DNA sequence: GCAGGCGGTCGTGAGACCGCTCCG
DNA sequence: CGGAGCGGTCTCACGACCGCCTGC
């Protein structure tokens, strides 16, 4: 597993070339609710450095996925699913500072997707987290994400509320 | 002073979000040797985080000097000297990875400095490592610095070897 | 149906510096 | 001097995502 000093400091490499995210992804496929949340940390680097990605992933389980180049010499190591999330954020989440925030939101949803599931009521609460994420994400000045009010107006328009 | 998971942190985020150089500085009011040796370390970021490189200075005995807008919304952090960094640098090397070479380096010019001072031959050696750092801070295909090449040229057309 | 493996991509936010002004 | 405070700046290297193909 991780040591205190390996986790401050994949902690400090995510603050800087890091990357914490919800996304509310479409579904068409899907059942009552046509959207999937996804959750996700990411590391992005120039490939030439790859092998320092390949390190930090083999501290972390192995887990997520590393990818030598994205279409643009710059590499890259995604980890999605509450599954690794759950286990990674908590070991990260003491020494994490400007990202930190954004990993509690994460791991928050966590608690709630359960129940969210099967209920559109519930699913919404989940998606303005999911809002409030993104938003940290931002400048101040940029615009505030709205899949709460979008999925809302749909939720309402589709009679499920 | 600094912990170990603070320092791990530091070093982190710096190989993220940070910078180790060295510079070789014209003077024109110098003495034989018109050229100043630069050394630092910066962290830059975007200025509403800026109470967050606050924090790291703080952490860091409050040495070097914080901007809070480099007058394009950018702020930053910069670590001048081999005084500030003879003290920085050992508690950072250990948890670096990416810049950790930098880090010896410049470590190692300091050592280097006090003789090659007044001495033409020693300050080319010295003014090499230069050159080495400012290349580990490029893309294998970009034009390698070439301090070297340029300073000797100059120090022989003034017979000073 | 349930999601994660992937491929992609605009828009900045960093990096790694150069030159001056200043100060015991 | 001998260097460090400070302003300033090109060129990317990131970030924070979308959308689709894949697995069972
Ligand atoms: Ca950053
Ligand atoms: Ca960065
Ligand atoms: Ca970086």
């Amino acid at each position: 597993t991780l040591q205190p000093t390996e986790a401050a400091y994949i902690a400090g490499f995510l603050d800087g070339d890091g990357s914490i995210y919800a996304r509310l992804e479409p579904r068409p496929d899907y059942k009552d609710i046509k959207y999937q949340v996804r959750l996700a940390i990411s590391f992005i680097q120039r490939k030439d450095k790859f092998p320092y990605l390949q390190d930090i992933y083999d501290q972390l389980g192995k887990r997520g996925i590393l990818r030598k180049d994205r279409g643009d010499g710059i590499a890259d190591y995604r980890i999605y699913g509450s599954t690794h999330l759950s286990i990674i954020l908590p070991d990260l989440v003491p020494y994490l500072r400007i990202k930190k925030k954004q990993a509690n939101r994460i791991l928050h949803i966590i608690n709630l997707y359960p129940q969210a599931q099967k209920n559109p009521s519930k699913f919404l609460d989940l998606v303005k987290i999911v809002d409030d994420v993104q938003n940290l994400n931002k400048r101040a000045d940029e615009l505030k994400s709205t899949n709460y009010d979008r999925l809302l107006e749909e939720f309402l328009k589709a009679g499920k509320i």
